[PDB]
């Protein structure tokens, strides 16, 4: 039983060697996450892609040996933590809001938010800033908050709750944060009743009130929570991890600067090279599963390591090479199967507009600290930085 906790920041900063080491012996391994969670890891691209879409692996806690806590049980009635038919029904409720055509209409506004954030950033007399605080965090929370209808003065509370979910001081902090967020969402939800709002939450509230059978109040709350949190810590880290990748690879940054039509390709390679999701969300086998000899008992917690999949040579030649011109087709940065990220088009839009704005307005943009000085968060499911110092002329 490998204990990831005893590996420290060394493993947090560069977990790849550890994963590949495990991939060499087999596809599934038992480990102890930093928080003390005894879980299973699935490494290797082929096995990883298969498991993500293998119906034998449920996301419904009723099939999990580990029980939900009281505060967690208040938010699990959402699509990411359910199997069909519930999943089918819940996702249908919002699929239409996230199509590429629907998201494209948001381009003008996303552009506004980015230009404003960059305007403010370039106001620094020293030509220095923390990209995490100036853009990576502000952009994502602003967009999703406007789509759902979260008042501006309430958006700060989320960075706090979100942090307590990722790198909580103690187990209790996370639980308290959930209870608070849970209480806030219920109040936000109730405040929309009778107000004729046209934001997504208001529509959902109307749907639930009209027929509690199509969307129960537990699910309304669950839906509001998943849409706000599943795309927060992820888009934030994509922007930051992606810019770090570019800034730590001068040659690639130059090629993109020279030819901006490589942008879309650059963004995909960022997802594949330094995607924010190191490990997918909890899966629980509904029956004992045998992965090439290793048997994962029913009920155990399983984590598909997307990061290791992205470094499998057979799938991505010269894995450790960050190449924006590389063939990325097949990466699992957004998952695979029925739970495939519903916010992918919106994630891609924000990332594309943010990367272009920095390259075209920050002359001689450069990393303002050495790669080795950067600090990464411990949590195995999330790949993200504590801060990203940058500078320009
Ligand atoms: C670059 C940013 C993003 C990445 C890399 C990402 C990644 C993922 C991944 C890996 C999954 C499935 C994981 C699993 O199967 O356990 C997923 C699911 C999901 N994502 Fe994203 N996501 C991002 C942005 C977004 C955005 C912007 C939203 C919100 C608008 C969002 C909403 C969701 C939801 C609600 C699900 C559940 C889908 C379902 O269960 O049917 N994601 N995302
Ligand atoms: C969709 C990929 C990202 O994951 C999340 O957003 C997960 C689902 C979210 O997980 C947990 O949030 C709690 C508030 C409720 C809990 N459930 C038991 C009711 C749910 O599993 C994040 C808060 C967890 C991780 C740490 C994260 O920040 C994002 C990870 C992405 C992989």
């Amino acid at each position: 039983v490998l204990d990831l906790g005893a590996l420290g920041q060394d493993f947090a900063a560069d977990p790849y060697p550890t994963y590949a080491r495990l991939r060499a012996e087999g596809p599934a391994h038992r480990v102890r996450t930093p928080e003390g969670d005894e879980v299973w890891l699935v490494v290797g691209y082929d096995r990883a892609r298969a498991v993500l879409a293998d119906p034998r692996f449920s996301k419904d806690w009723r099939n999990s040996t580990t029980p939900l806590t009281e505060a967690e049980a208040a938010l699990n009635h959402n699509m990411l933590e359910s199997d069909p038919p519930r999943h089918t029904r819940l996702r249908k409720l919002v699929a239409r809001e996230f199509t590429m055509r629907r998201v494209e209409l948001l381009r003008p506004r996303v552009q506004e938010i980015v230009d404003g954030l960059v305007d403010a950033m370039l106001a620094a007399p020293d030509g220095r800033a923390d990209l995490m605080e100036s853009l990576a965090w502000p952009l994502p929370i602003t967009v999703i908050s406007e789509l759902l209808g979260v008042p501006e003065p309430d958006r700060a509370a989320f960075r706090v709750w979100t942090d307590a979910f990722v790198f909580p001081d103690d187990p209790a902090q996370a639980q308290t944060a959930m209870a608070e967020m849970s209480g806030y969402l219920s109040r936000l939800i109730d405040s929309k009743r009778g107000q004729d709002g046209e934001d997504l939450l208001s529509a959902l509230v109307r749907t639930s009130d009209e027929d509690g059978s199509r969307l129960t109040s537990e699910e309304l709350l669950g839906m509001a929570h998943i849409l706000l949190v599943a795309g927060h810590e992820t888009t934030v880290n994509l922007i930051a991890n992606g810019m770090y990748a570019l800034l730590s690879h001068p040659d690639q940054l130059a090629a993109l600067r020279a030819d901006m039509t490589l942008l879309d390709g650059a963004v995909e390679e960022m997802l594949r090279y330094e995607g924010p999701v190191e490990s997918a969300t909890y899966r629980f086998p509904v029956e004992p599963v045998d992965l090439d000899g290793t048997v994962i008992p029913a009920g155990d917690t399983v984590l598909v390591v997307l990061a290791d999949a992205h470094r499998t040579p057979e799938r991505f030649p010269d894995p450790h090479r960050f190449d924006i011109r590389r063939d990325t087709a097949g990466h699992l940065a957004f998952g695979h199967g029925i739970h495939f990220c519903i916010g992918a088009p919106l994630a891609r839009l924000e990332a594309r507009i943010a990367v272009r704005a920095l390259l075209e307005r920050c002359p001689d943009l450069a990393l303002d600290v050495s790669p080795g000085e950067l600090v990464w968060y411990p949590n195995p499911m999330i790949r993200g930085l504590k801060a990203l110092p940058i500078r320009w002329r």
